[PDB]
Order: C-alpha cells, then sequence, then structure tokens
C-alpha cells in the first residue's frame, strides 16, 4: 500500500470541478483549485494549472499528473519545515505516509499547528496521540477519514486501509 493509493482512496477520482467538503471548487485526486466563490476563477485557475482551455474538464491523465506535482510538493514541504521534519524522521514508513496525507489535506501549515499531538508523535506515544488527534475540527468535521489516519499510527499497519 502507499501513499498514491492511499491517497486516492481518501481523495477519490473526479473529473470534473466539483466542490469539497468546504464547498471550495477542486478537481482530480483532491487538486484544490481556489478558495473563491467563483467556478470562473476556479475555471481559470485549472486552465493555468493544465496549461490548456479545459473548460473545466480534464483526463485521467492530467488528474494523475497533479496528483504527482502534489505529492512530491508535500513531501517536500514536509521536508522544509522546522516543525515536521523532525517529526518525519522519527517516524517509520507506514507513519512517515500518514504525515503526508494530512500535509495534503490540511496544509503543511495546518498540520504544523498540531504541536501537542507532534509530540506525543515524536516520542512514538500512539494511544495519547491519537487521543489528541481526535480532539479537532478535522476529526469533527471528516471523521471516516480522521478515523484511518489516527488508527494508522496507533498501529503501524495498512489495516484501516485494507
Ligand atoms: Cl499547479
Ligand atoms: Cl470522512
Amino acid at each position: 500500500m502507499n501513499i498514491f493509493e492511499m491517497l486516492r482512496i481518501d481523495e477519490g477520482l473526479r473529473l470534473k470541478i466539483y466542490k469539497d467538503t468546504e464547498g471550495y471548487y477542486t478537481i482530480g485526486i483532491g487538486h484544490l483549485l481556489t478558495k473563491s466563490p467563483s467556478l470562473n476563477a476556479a475555471k481559470s485557475e485549472l486552465d493555468k494549472a493544465i496549461g490548456r482551455n479545459t473548460n473545466g474538464v480534464i483526463t485521467k491523465d492530467e488528474a494523475e499528473k497533479l496528483f504527482n506535482q502534489d505529492v512530491d510538493a508535500a513531501v517536500r514541504g514536509i521536508l522544509r519545515n522546522a516543525k515536521l521534519k523532525p517529526v518525519y524522521d522519527s517516524l517509520d514508513a507506514v507513519r512517515r505516509a500518514l504525515l503526508i496525507n494530512m500535509v495534503f489535506q490540511m496544509g503543511e501549515t495546518g498540520v504544523a499547528g498540531f504541536t501537542n499531538s507532534l509530540r506525543m508523535l515524536q516520542q512514538k506515544r500512539w494511544d495519547e496521540a491519537a487521543v489528541n488527534l481526535a480532539k479537532s475540527r478535522w476529526y469533527n468535521q471528516t471523521p471516516n477519514r480522521a478515523k484511518r489516519v489516527i488508527t494508522t499510527f496507533r498501529t503501524g499497519t495498512w489495516d484501516a486501509y485494507k
């Protein structure tokens, strides 16, 4: 199992602009376009991204393309952040994929705010860190997702995802 698969499972694959959990204009596998309430903007943004006049529609190829750029960017972001790099580093392979998941979903900045959670993690304190994790808007907002990650963190296995 891997980040690409795991992520494609939480994100799904959409080929037409759509709105996400917050009503933001998105596309393909979790590729956020804009935070504006306007489609055009949104439309505008996809075109600039794919580099062509899409008219809010892309191919699977292209969707997987953004996904790569997106994954790649995420890892990199984690890698150049002083609150994550260390965490990342201390963690094992399965759990690293999890940091990635989260960053992906919420922004590096978003995730760098789980200070307490991040610490438990550093200390390799699974049960504690999972309890902490659950006390978030993130958790209350998109429950099923949180639960897979949180559970993966506690176990280190891809069960939740099997
Ligand atoms: Cl882009
Ligand atoms: Cl969910």
